[PDB]
């Protein structure tokens, strides 16, 4: 298992020493982490459009994944 919360080494969020979240955030990046954080469940991260359905984030995950 990875051990990167994010990717940016001057995101005060996160700790490039280990890669990780530097402060008591849930999460420095990700389209659902809102203020360092883990958005609620249903976040809207993907809207896929055409005979796809749209994705939402679960609430605790940071970044957004697809449909597959």
């Amino acid at each position: 298992g990875k051990e990167c919360d994010c990717s940016s080494p001057e995101n005060p969020c996160c700790d490039a020493a280990t890669c990780k979240l530097r402060p008591g955030a849930q999460c420095g990046e990700g389209l659902c982490c809102e203020q360092c954080k883990f958005s609620r469940a249903g976040k809207i991260c993907r809207i896929a459009r055409g005979d796809m359905p749209d994705d939402r984030c679960t609430g605790q995950s940071a970044d957004c994944p697809r449909y597959h």
